[PDB]
């Protein structure tokens, strides 16, 4: 199974995990300060990951930035 | 699982689950502000994800930009 | 599974899935407009996928363009 | 599961299966017209699929051209 | 399973197809006119594929051609 | 089977907390490492997360990525 | 299942089946004549395969040539 | 299954099995010589390794120094 | 499963299996003449192989020759 | 299916070691090699982690190493 | 399963299969001359394998050699 790593680039940034299965809804949002890292999987609990805030993200698929609010 | 990364370049974009199975219509849909990421799967109920609005997209086959 | 990416390169482009087993036929046909992108598998119903219109075409084995009538 | 593209590079191409089994023989016969493209898999039952026409071909082996 | 694309390069050329078990013998003869393409399979069938007249082939191991 | 990544502690009192697998997420441990000390953590069917905190040099399958304290 | 390209490069050349088993005995042989291909697989039947006469041979590793 | 190598570049380099499972603790700790080397696999009971001391360590994902 | 590729560069080369299990013993060897390739899998009944004489052999990790 | 690792002995009395797997860690073999001897040893249900003493050139997935004696 | 190859440069190498479970001791060694090729596996039976004697050995991590 894939994961995910997010370094937040400020303060506040919000790792969302959206709920596998026929309903979606976000079930946790992970707090990260500026400088932590997250590294998170998809599970049987999660099938979708929203990041909010200025955030470095990289995947199997390289790299992407998120930008804050 | 695949999955599909989409970072969204404008306020409302819109990621567009469709159900998998013998019928075909959406059964969420997810929207991004600006600068948000979502890193959606392929999965039991959603088999086919449509995007609109601004948006740019990296799945296994590389980059591909969406235009609102 | 596979999947194919198709992004709309002018309104009303067409994407025809055609059913799997005996039978072949069109189950559903999802429209778009220009600039949408459809990321779509192959599955248990859909076997075939067929573009009609403008459109720029990603899959395992590379690009394709379909040029509309 | 492999599968093919077919991109027609003029009208009334014609992308056929052949069964999967003992038996060999069509099934069924998809008509592209010029610029249509169509991506076919292999399959329970199809076990071989021939083009006939001028068309652009792409498989895991690379492109390959059908001439009418 | 592999699969082989067979281009036929002239008129009437055979892709045979020898069947798989115990006994070995052709179960099925396509014929392929100039121009057309065949993508077959291994399956249950079929273990083995012979090509006769000229034709471009691609397998996973890259091209060979047969002459008529 | 599953992947794992590798934590370096580039300072002292570095932690290395592992969220819960499964509907719940909250921190089931914290692994602290001193300077220098080299973590090599799995995610498995209790830990399907791993938050760090504090510097450290940190790889992945998806390369190098660093945390800041 | 892994397979074998053979191009017969002159006449008469044969590609046998030896039995997979306890047992070791050529249960086929394929006359190939020049220009004529044969891909073929190891199977439940064919565990060794064994080429006689002056053929171009493709495998997973590679190019080999046969001679008569 | 996974491994990491462990070369100690001094003495009294620790290597720390963590246990798997739902409590952490180390249940094994192997302590290396100067220029000793150990591959240690992740395994049904070992779900995370420590290294402390100064020692050379390869990954999947390349090489590593842990400093004593 | 995978497999050898061996080529006889003279007459009277032998490949020769050898069986799986708890015991370790030649069940056949195949004869190959000057120019004659053969191409063999290990199988349930053959965990390893033996070749005997001048050939020109290609495995996974390259080519080898024996003499 | 199991890695394996290639040890050369590069001088007489290298000691190859094979820890046993399970929640019990000790030395269970210790496979003597001398001067310009070769073993090539996988992991196995008995054998989780393998130590090498004395003067070796080691080949792993990931590459060389060298033990010192 | 994994092979390794082993071609003697010298007469009286030895190849030893070392027993697969909590015990370990030799249970074959497979004798070759000088410039014979032995090509073997991993198996229930073997889970590590010594060679003595002058030879060029190949895996799947490269070339070694041992020397008599
Ligand atoms: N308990 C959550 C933890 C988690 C994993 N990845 C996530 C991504 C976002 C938020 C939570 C998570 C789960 O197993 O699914
Ligand atoms: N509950 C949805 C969440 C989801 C995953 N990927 C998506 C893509 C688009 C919309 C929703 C989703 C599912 O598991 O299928
Ligand atoms: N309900 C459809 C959704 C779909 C997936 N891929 C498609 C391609 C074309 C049309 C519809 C689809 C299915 O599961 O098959
Ligand atoms: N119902 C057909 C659809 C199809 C897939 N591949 C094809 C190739 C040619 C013609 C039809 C097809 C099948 O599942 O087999
Ligand atoms: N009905 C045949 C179709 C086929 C596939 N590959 C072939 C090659 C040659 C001849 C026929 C075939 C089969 O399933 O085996
Ligand atoms: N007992 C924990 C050990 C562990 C693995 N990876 C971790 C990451 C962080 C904290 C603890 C761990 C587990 O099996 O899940
Ligand atoms: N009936 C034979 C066909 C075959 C496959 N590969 C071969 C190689 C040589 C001779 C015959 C064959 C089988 O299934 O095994
Ligand atoms: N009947 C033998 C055939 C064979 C395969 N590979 C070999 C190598 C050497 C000798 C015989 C063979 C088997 O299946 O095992
Ligand atoms: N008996 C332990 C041996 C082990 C493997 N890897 C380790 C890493 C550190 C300490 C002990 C080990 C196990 O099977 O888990
Ligand atoms: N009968 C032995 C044959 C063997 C395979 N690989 C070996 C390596 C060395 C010595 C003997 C062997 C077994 O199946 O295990
Ligand atoms: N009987 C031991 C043999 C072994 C394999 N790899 C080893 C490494 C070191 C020492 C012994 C071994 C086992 O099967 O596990």
């Amino acid at each position: 199974s894939d994961f995910v790593v997010i370094k937040a680039l400020e303060d506040g940034v919000n790792v969302i995990g959206l709920t596998r299965g026929a309903d979606t809804r976000f079930h946790h949002s992970e707090k990260l300060d500026k400088g932590e890292v997250l590294i998170a999987q998809f599970t049987e609990h999660t099938s979708a990951i929203k990041v909010r805030g200025k955030a470095y993200i990289q995947t199997r698929h390289g790299v992407i930035e998120s930008e804050g609010k």
